[PDB]
């Protein structure tokens, strides 16, 4: 590991057109000094592999503002207007990649795996191809489909970069590195997938400061190391400590000892109604197990945010891990319940909830496992529940239950919808008229429940 | 995470014929109490996914001794006589799987990846099929492994390997907090960590249970989500397999010059490891141990001996300041990815274009390839072979023993010569021992070779 | 084989929304009686797999006029105004499919092949998706074609195409014996033969029914096993679309020198075909017609005019002694396989490295690629482009119009110059018109180019 | 087309190690003069792509005898002892390839198709790989599997040769060529799959002798043409015009207007009991539709043989076509009934009937379609009907009915076996004891029928 005192010297040889991996989730764990150095060198036509686009004037945004990026390989690109502008204008190329797929492709890129199969994106424009990468001048190409154990998977190829720009917490004098809280995300796997990895840290410590069992990134993967000069500790979303109907029914999906992942909005609100006698472990795809409530203004930590990029806290016994690890945890079905909002759901369980053009985030990986119960919360109606979806799919035959303010439906990939709960006041015919496809009625149809909390 | 006070209660429902993942590298990090429990329940016909076979009367060996295993999916199975006996007798089925492939298939089994491509095993019986899973009393092969599909990426060949998932995982860990979070001690981690994510029911036995909060959240090795059943092991024998306390010399002394300051190297047992003793103290060399260590140090003083710290040869060792420990999948991701600069090992035969044969002899050596096939699997890693020159030619046109890798050896160091190997142009003699002439080498080698225009006497380290 | 005396009874059970394969090339070999029957039954929302759209009031046109078609899977759809109208209006759906790909997908649909790889369409909207299937009244594209998977073999790119199977096949044939064996006359064969094997229910209409035994068994074009329903057509109009009876001249006269004795060539409409008129009678050139003819002769005298014999441009033609006729799949197997030595055609733009753009203009030319994409799909076939030099540059760095093929043009002949094209080194000027200098060409061309050290004046055939 | 008067001049430039396509089915339509010329030139280390191995001293046999072949790509190699000897001895390499796959791979080789999918061999050692190609020193590699429309197919690659040695009937002076009766087989597609095709014919005729609609191989595919000097018109099998129980029940599988393909032995015998008031069209995979009975000694024609290589005749209205065409006809399910003998059949319909090492012939293609009813005839028992087969599979879940001398079972891929007919004298328990897996009993169980003819 070579130590540098100046950031620019550390990245001065990145070439025009190079593929650069840039760590960070939102504004959490971004290599702000190395990004600042790239502004100075002026290197351009970069293919930036980065989970998000930062914001308008920070993180990758600064580099979009300077016209230094030709293409981005990202999973979520919202909250960046200049980004959206260049993209919808044919000025910038963008490969929207499922978040889990992105993380796994990077890990494969450093693990000697040229390609692997994943369920994520099967049945959507990721597999099918055809999304614009550039204005159309370039479209995404399809992904091969192959079946295993009676299920469809698509082939994804490893992503390797010429350089990796990584933000980390500490480095000992030998080049060993660790990451703080949720600032880890993509920084860790990105560290092993480029020919030259450049790491910027907040502090350099003595060799011996780390228990050897606890080194997040061993020195072997750290080629260049610099102590970042300035850390703005920017926080994107400061969050300090009919719809109610959906929320109160979604609250009953929780079961003691359950591992759940809650999407932004109604599902996360639901968690506020969890009985304190019930223990629910909330997973955050950016790498956290054990989300707690929003912080008191003074507990606010820029290294701890949820997937919605909001400042949060964690409960006792929580853990942090990398983005590849997080989606291995999700893809592998270890999370018991995935609950999220949705635009349309199909009679057999297709979900449409990421495009009408910010990207799918981790949505496609969250509904990719059959071992994980997927529950959708959404306002009932224009029909949002039909025969076939009309909006781009997030997954196929992947939703198990729908909760609207009118009804609760269990979803089955073959037999369709079954109404199991009905709101007091409505009759089966009201639901019929408000739904765009037939459905069975449970012989045990009850009034829609509401949590008592 | 459900806590149990009795091991038997924790594994009593494993069914006959179940596929059980058993952690451990050698006798390091084995779940000896859960293994003891399986002796009690008597469950049988098990497909045991275990890196090694333990030893004759410990670890998986106890379960081979009780006839509780039908098949093993392992990478190295030496040092277990009863094991060998059942195998050569058609009593036990065995899938010799490259160590890195084993680790990666298990991780895939927990990561939702049904299959992936790896270089490891390309061009050998792993890809070709023909590896013996079950022998006839002595009529050769009764069940042979099936071939692996081949496909090319970026001008290189890779083979398709499928995920391995178990019904149960028997994992040894160091500590668990009251919430079920788990950590591993030193090199005892190895396969315990990925196995923890690849079975429907993971059962973890630990040496100590601590308060929630005893772990910094950043440093939990296995989050509670992967831990379904937890028990505090009742007895820990802390057994040590190999107690190692602190012509050939020619090879050793020339191999010593392969080291370069700041180099990451992986040294196989024997000559390559001895070479490391001649490293100048003014040179910093980082030694990687495939069982999950970066920074091997010298052998321990008898009182520094730790059962949780062993090298890939299963010998007690130490680590240098700044060392790290990580899991088996992580270790082979590091090796398959080419992050290690130099792989140095012994070999039985090497081919004119670089094929290596160093893990199986007809029906005389059948302990498995270990991590050898992964170590020579990357083009980004320089592979150097150390071996006595002849026998009978060990350097020929084509190998005759099962290959470890194809066109993967870059240099050969014998006590007579040093050859650089090129996948297309063949061998080039670059060093020659004082006293021999090019013709002596010619006569001792089984295929033509160029002679460097800068042919020097064979160097020897001065240390 | 069931015989019917009435066409309507033979197709009365076709269901609304059915996928129906309709044979014919232009107005050659169309099942006009079965089409007439479909008018009577009124069946609708049909997906019509038909090479062409017939003309305004004949062939598939009658069925577009009656609104009986929802979608068409065709390769060339020009000369049908009502067709164009429904299409540009969002009334009719259309999958423009390369002709050779259409033929091959149909054959696969009857041969038990669900999918195969072909070169045709690689690098264009066929592979990329983006081809318009359905237009908005005028808001561009309402439904765009989906991309085709790409995969490499032997260092070349190919795309995956799936079989096409129909519920019904409406086939025009020449004769049927009493057993149901069928034959086709001259070039009227085209798609009728493979379509006969790709539908659950094939319905064949013939001009004559003959005794069993009238065919030598070696010469039955479609064996009775593929013929489920047979009817003798009641009326045959024998309609002829194009009656053809027996600066630019510069291009023509230089293109004439591309012919070499014993050469197999395919000449596109216009300049390339005219060039063939200057072939020395001492030279034997075999002209291939993608609609299934080998050995085209000159245009017929008015009384030699035969509705069953037309060239790919749909013009009445003749054949020379020793000619052969074969099906559309066979024809494109011959072309995709590179058996034709020279493909010569007109073009709108060609790129520095050989990309060709010659089948679509923004939203001004949308009749389809015909067999153009298959003709330039093989590396074994020399592709020569004939075109006026400028417009506005027709030879640039990159094309701006939809591509027909990538790096597939080998030579360009304009009235000013002749350039040989190389996929890597670009353009090389090899011939120059008397009067112009290298700088004149430079100024008229949109990208650099080498100059042959053997640059000659542009040749002209003496005939 | 270049005409030669001497065979040797026509093949003198074939190089050592070249891949040569050699036409012929058995001894029918073999290029005996060109093969004789190869003996003279002595060219060696050839990869011979040939459907069969000829016999011991004729056809490809002559070239195996001279040690001029290094490898063969064939579908059936029986009736050639020297062949078997070199193979079992590690002297000769052999890729056993399903006949239909062979024909299609050759056609793809001339049609610009590098690869395609076929059902044939799915679930057997063709897909799985591992068969010895050479002694083990070389094993067959697996074939990729991919699903389409809910069915599995394997990927097969095109076969192209450096040269094709083709036997044909006539050539006009322009190089157009035709084939006689069943002597066509592989000669026709082989003609389009090599860089240099050499054709030997029995007669050269005037241009104009062929109707242009009837040219089997257009001149474009014929690069070199020679009139063969000597034609021995050799006939391999001269066939001139408990078990009876199976035969008499198999005879009832025929239905008027049916297209059937009958394997050697019991199925073909069954055809002798076809009522003359019923019209049954028999397909022969070597390229014939309309097989008739065995010929009178004087009707014997070496160009007309059945798949069993026996001299036969054809009925009025018969047709001849090429090997690729024949298997397109079979793979595509146009044949209604495939009836054959078998060693073992599985509870769910797996068939094992080609290896215990002569090759699978067309067997794997005949049971490859779901549109074709597959009926197996075999002696009942050691159990030949079990849970799983123990011998190499011909197809998976592909047998629909089994006829033994004891019982008749209908086979279903999911529910298993159902006894529908029972021989007079036996009881359900007799069958139970003679069968290696459970089975349902039809509620309409009848005594086993017997044709009355
Ligand atoms: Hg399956
Ligand atoms: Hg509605
Ligand atoms: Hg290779
Ligand atoms: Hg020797
Ligand atoms: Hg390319
Ligand atoms: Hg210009
Ligand atoms: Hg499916
Ligand atoms: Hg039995
Ligand atoms: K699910
Ligand atoms: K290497
Ligand atoms: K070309
Ligand atoms: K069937």
């Amino acid at each position: 590991t070579k130590f540098y005192t100046d950031a620019v010297e550390a990245v001065k040889d990145i070439p025009n057109g190079a593929t650069v991996l840039v760590g960070g989730f939102g504004l959490c764990g971004i290599p702000e000094n190395l990004i600042g150095a790239l502004l100075k060198t002026g290197v351009k036509e970069l293919t930036a592999v980065s989970n998000n686009a930062g914001v308008d004037n920070f993180g990758l945004g600064l580099l979009l503002q300077s016209k230094q990026i030709k293409r981005m390989i990202s999973s979520y690109v919202g909250e960046n207007a200049e980004f959206e502008r260049q993209y919808l204008a044919g000025e910038l190329e963008v490969e929207l990649t499922p978040q889990g797929t992105l993380a796994e492709r990077i890990r494969a890129g450093g693990a000697g795996v040229p390609a692997f199969y994943t369920s994520t994106g099967y049945g959507t424009l990721v597999q099918e191809g055809g999304s614009p990468i550039k204005y159309i001048a370039i479209a995404s190409k399809p992904r091969e489909v192959r079946e295993f154990n009676g299920q469809h998977f698509i082939l994804e190829e490893a992503i390797r970069g010429d350089f990796a720009l990584v933000k980390a917490w500490k480095a000992d004098q030998a080049g060993n590195v660790t990451f703080r809280k949720s600032a880890r995300n993509f920084n860790l796997p990105m560290c092993k997938a480029a020919e030259t990895t450049v790491v910027e840290v907040e502090e350099i410590v003595d060799i011996g400061s780390f228990a050897p069992e606890d080194i997040h990134i061993p020195k072997i993967y750290v080629h260049r190391l610099v102590k970042g000069e300035k850390y703005e500790k920017r926080i994107e979303r400061l969050s300090v400590r009919v719809r109610e109907r959906i929320i109160k029914r979604a609250a009953l999906e929780f079961e003691d000892g359950m591992y759940a992942n809650l999407g932004i909005g109604i599902p996360l609100l639901a968690s506020n109604f969890i009985s304190p006698n019930m223990t629910v472990h909330l997973q955050s795809e950016n790498g956290i197990l054990g989300l707690g409530p929003y912080p008191l203004q003074n507990e606010v930590d820029a290294d701890l945010i949820n997937a919605g990029k909001e400042t949060v806290t964690v409960l006792p016994g929580a853990s942090y891990f990398s983005s590849d690890e997080s989606f291995a945890m999700i893809r592998g079905g270890h999370v018991n319940l995935t609950m999220l909002g949705a635009m349309q759901v199909s009679k057999y369980g297709d979900l449409a909830n990421w495009m009408i053009v910010k990207g799918m985030g981790g949505a496609m990986d969250l509904v990719s496992s059959a071992k994980t119960k997927v529950v959708v919360t959404m306002e009932h109606s224009a029909h949002k529940i039909m025969e076939k979806c009309t909006l781009p799919l997030t997954g196929k035959q992947c939703v198990n239950r729908i909760i609207t303010e009118k009804a609760v439906f269990d979803v089955d990939r073959k037999k369709g919808l079954t109404l199991i709960e009905l709101w007091e006041g409505l009759t089966v015919d009201d639901i019929k008229k408000s739904t765009g496809c037939d459905f069975a009625v449970s012989p045990k149809l009850i009034p829609m429940q509401q949590v008592t909390t």
